[PDB]
């Protein structure tokens, strides 16, 4: 499957959208569904507690270890992901829940993430998606002090910025929480504007010399496959003026099971990457209105 020219990225959607032979029905049914590679740790009964959604869970050969605290305590449904030119950029990771807050935090410190990626609310329809991991104020999981020093409420997201102590270390850290509100309870985003500008805003914030990007939605699946494989194809776009986005998913998912949940989210990651290559960072609303 060759890379698509950026020039050619508008037309090849269409010809995706309106191919009877092949379209984006017969591309996505073309990835592996399910899992792919062993994840033993993840299913071993001491780590029950620890998995939100039970079929979504860390393949062994590319999971986040942590240091122990128990020799179980190594777990944390996580897994490392390249970037554009950048060895584990990321980490893909699910929406923590109350008994995985303080591994949550571990794992940053250990780590040594500057940025996380929030793709989801906390609460949809009544269904709680995410555990609220981080104060208003101040607060303490183990021997975590985590401080929000400044919160930036924009129109579909918020950057929430922290510090971050550990009990028995001199040095405090800063983390930045970007936040993305405007993901539809259900769908994709009706406008990958929102998102785009997110997108943006974290490559302007995220230091090189950090840790990898912790991006998470629920599951850490789908919304967190989208940003992710957005943010790549932008790199690539910018440095090679050529996208190659069904290669990008293949490779999410060697590393973690069925990245990118749906159709509908593949066609989203198209139309959003298509907007921004027409648009650009400077746009007026006329573009891809």
């Amino acid at each position: 499957m060759p890379a698509i020219r950026v020039a050619d990225l508008l037309q090849h959607i269409n010809l995706m959208k309106t191919s009877d032979s092949y379209g984006f029905k017969e591309e996505y049914e073309s990835f592996f569904e399910g899992q792919s590679a062993s994840w033993d740790v993840a299913k071993k009964d001491q780590n029950r507690a620890k998995n939100r959604y039970g079929n979504i869970i860390a393949y062994d050969h590319s999971r986040v270890i942590l240091q122990p605290v128990d020799p179980s305590s190594d777990y944390i449904n996580a897994n490392y992901i390249d970037g554009y030119q950048r060895p584990s950029h990321y980490i893909a990771t699910q929406g923590p829940v109350h008994e995985t807050v303080y591994d949550f935090w571990r794992m940053i410190w250990q780590e040594q993430s500057a940025c996380i990626v929030m793709v989801t609310n906390l609460v949809e329809v009544g269904r709680v998606k995410c555990y609220k991991y981080w104060p208003d104020d101040t607060e303490v999981y183990g021997d975590f002090k985590v401080t929000c020093v400044e919160m930036e409420p924009l129109a579909e997201y918020v950057v929430r910025t922290f510090t971050l102590e550990r009990r028995g270390y001199n040095e405090i850290r800063e983390v930045k929480q970007f936040h993305f509100t405007g993901w539809p309870d259900h769908g994709v985003p009706y406008h990958a504007t929102g998102l785009l500008s997110f997108i943006r805003r974290v490559k302007l914030s995220n230091p090189p010399s950090a840790g990898p990007i912790v991006v998470h939605c629920s599951a850490g699946a789908g919304r967190t496959g989208c940003y992710i494989v957005i943010d790549i194809m932008l790199d690539m776009a910018e440095r090679e003026g050529v996208v190659d986005i069904y290669n990008c998913v293949k490779a999410l998912r060697s590393r973690r099971i069925n990245m990118v949940q749906t159709e509908e989210q593949y066609i989203f990651i198209h139309d959003a990457i298509l907007e921004a290559c027409l648009c650009g960072e400077t746009a007026i609303p006329v573009c891809e209105f």
